[PDB]
Order: C-alpha cells, then structure tokens, then sequence
C-alpha cells in the first residue's frame, strides 16, 4: 500500500491544524475515513477542484496518479469492512443530494462500487425532515451509537456529506475490571478529572522516547489494529506534538521486545464531531465549498457545491479483551497516563492511521 505515507501526512497535518486551534479541547478523528469521504467526493468533482482535494488530502498528482489512489483507497475500506473483521468498526460515508437535481449514473455508482458508500436523495426544502432523514441514517448506520449528527442545516443546504465512524475494539491482553479504580487526571496545572482508571501489572512494548520525549505505550487490539498511546514527559506536549512524523511511528510499530511495566491507562469515550467545510477549509480544500465548484462528475444541469461536509469519529478505549504471560524480577517502572497524552490507531498490514487524537479530559463528551 503505497498511500498510507500520504494518508499519514495527511494526519498530522489535520492534527496539528486542530491542534492549533484549541489548546485545551480533545482532539479525535479519523484521517482514513475523512481521506476516503473526499477521495470518494474526488470522482465527482473535475479540473481545478479534483486536484485542489487531492492535493490537500496530501496527494501530490505527478507522483501518484488518480486511478492508482482509489483502488488504494478501496484496498483499505476492503480490509476494514469485512466478514468476521474482530477489528469491531463501523465506518460509513452517506451523501445527501436535493430531489430535483439530475444526478449522474457513473459518480453513483462508483461510490456504492469503489468506495462502498450509500448517496440518498432529500428535500432540503423542508429543514427538519432533512435533519431527521441525515441522522437517523447515521443512527442506522452505527447501530444506534451515533445519535443527532447534524445539529443545523442551511436553508439552501443542496448537497450535505456526513462522515461517521465508531470504534469498540477489544485488546488482545486485557485489563482486569476490579483493578479498574477511580483515580485523579491532571488536565494542567489547575484542573484535576477524576477517572476510572484501568491498570494492569504487566508485559508492553512500551518505551520512553528520547526523541519525542515521551512514553511510548503501544497496544495490540484484537484483530489487525494497533494503538499507540503517547504519554508526553512534564510539559513537553508541544515538543511530542511537532516531532511526531511517519518515520517516527513506523520505527516504532516495528519494535517488537516489551518491557515489565505498571500502566495506569484511563478508561474513557472521546466522540471528535468536526465541520470539515472548516477544517478541511485550512488545510487547503476550499473549492468544492465555494460556489465555482466543478461538480459536473455529480450532476451536469445546474450549479452545485458542498454545502456541508461533517465528520465524527468515536472511540471507547475499555478494559474488555480475548480470553499467558512471565513477569521479571526487576522493579516496573509505574507508567501513568494522568496527564494529557497524543495517540494514534493504526491498522497493521496497511499501516495507515484509522484514528488520532489527544485526550484533554476523558470527561469531555
Ligand atoms: C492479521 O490478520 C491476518 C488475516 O487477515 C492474519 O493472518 C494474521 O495472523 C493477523 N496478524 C496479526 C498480528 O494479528
């Protein structure tokens, strides 16, 4: 998979734009999904608009040609969608075009084909019933975990793309629930979250990096995925946050040997609800929101643009595992994930990073 440097890239990009931001709010989203929803979107669109989304998914068009993106794309959507997929994620992309506008057969049906995708037909006319029509899809869609996504919509709202993706994988070494005890998450200097926090006495590959200047917890999930948990030393979230790069992770991910250690990791639920139109917007994509937009791929007989492009990305980092292990003699070292901290999910055979975020506070839904 020749992408997922691009799909990397795109991440950290994404990340430290939301980063920049908000100092202290939870960042979490999905760079593979919100990738795959504007690469799906990037068929429909032509000239100038193709390559601007491309390009600002960190594409550059010379160096890998369109054709060879999308089945890189379908590549991954083929290993995170299957059958008995232990990874436990519902991913799904839903496009929502007004009744009235004459769509175009081969955008369609290369979303429902090469993207797996579902586009629908709504009348934005009538703001609610478009409103319930949008979420109760998603609800659908994620089995009722995901609920009211779209919190407005615009009067003239014509073409609306939601992005959803839920995550409730299981570790391959559990954590006991009775060890799991209420223990205090100092968000800075002054504000202090109790949390229940999961903690188990045993072997992780866990290393505490010099370069990033930062503990470095790494997790295998059930199913090909890996969570990277990065517990950034005092005051060094900043420095942790601009060091990191695809080199850095990968160096990582193929470091093997673990390490007898006390790990205290917060049993938590973050959801990252994001306007990509906004944020998508600084990082570069901007033309297929504006009103000259070459949407002629999606529909050829009137104008259109993006109206709305949402995304939210949830995940549930809990205790439950699969159904042996020797400890050293040696005193483990007692890795606290108290402080807010940077982290990464990555699937294992393509590399490419389903998730990223950072935990301010665990509390904050
Ligand atoms: C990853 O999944 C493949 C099948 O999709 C399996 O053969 C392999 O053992 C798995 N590897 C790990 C490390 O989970």
């Amino acid at each position: 998979n020749k992408i997922t440097p691009n799909l990397a890239e795109f991440a950290f990009s994404l990340y430290r734009q939301l980063a920049h931001q908000s100092n202290s709010t939870n960042i979490f989203f999905s760079p593979v999904s919100i990738a795959t929803a504007f690469a799906m979107l990037s068929l429909g669109t032509k000239a100038d608009t193709h390559d601007e989304i491309l390009e600002g998914l960190n594409f550059n068009l010379t160096e890998i040609p369109e054709a060879q993106i999308h089945e890189g794309f379908q590549e991954l959507l083929r290993t995170l969608n299957q059958p008995d997929s232990q990874l436990q994620l519902t991913t799904g992309n839903g496009l929502f075009l007004s009744e009235g506008l004459k769509l175009v057969d081969k955008f369609l049906e290369d979303v429902k084909k090469l993207y797996h995708s579902e586009a629908f037909t709504v009348n934005f006319g009538d703001t609610e019933e478009a409103k319930k029509q949008i979420n109760d899809y998603v609800e659908k869609g994620t089995q009722g975990k995901i609920v009211d996504l779209v919190k407005e919509l615009d009067r003239d709202t014509v073409f609306a793309l939601v992005n959803y993706i839920f995550f409730k994988g299981k570790w391959e070494r559990p954590f006991e629930v009775k060890d799991t005890e209420e223990e205090d998450f100092h968000v800075d200097q002054v504000t202090t979250v109790k949390v229940p926090m999961m903690k188990r006495l045993g072997m992780f590959n866990i290393q505490h990096c010099k370069k990033l200047s930062s503990w470095v917890l790494l997790m295998k999930y059930l199913g090909n995925a890996t969570a990277i948990f990065f517990l950034p030393d005092e005051g060094k979230l900043q420095h942790l946050e601009n060091e990191l790069t695809h080199d850095i992770i990968t160096k990582f991910l193929e470091n093997e040997d673990r390490r007898s250690a006390s790990l205290h990791l917060p049993k938590l639920s973050i959801t990252g609800t994001y306007d990509l139109k906004s944020v998508l917007g600084q990082l570069g994509i901007t033309k297929v929101f504006s009103n000259g937009a070459d949407l002629s791929g999606v529909t050829e007989e009137a104008p259109l643009k993006l109206s709305k492009a949402v995304h939210k990305a949830v995940l549930t980092i809990d205790k439950k595992g699969c159904e042996l292990e020797a400890i050293p003699r040696s005193i483990p070292p007692e890795v606290k994930f108290n402080k807010p901290f940077v982290f990464l999910m990555i699937e294992q055979n393509t590399k490419s990073p389903l998730f990223m975020g950072k935990v301010v506070n665990p509390t904050q839904k």
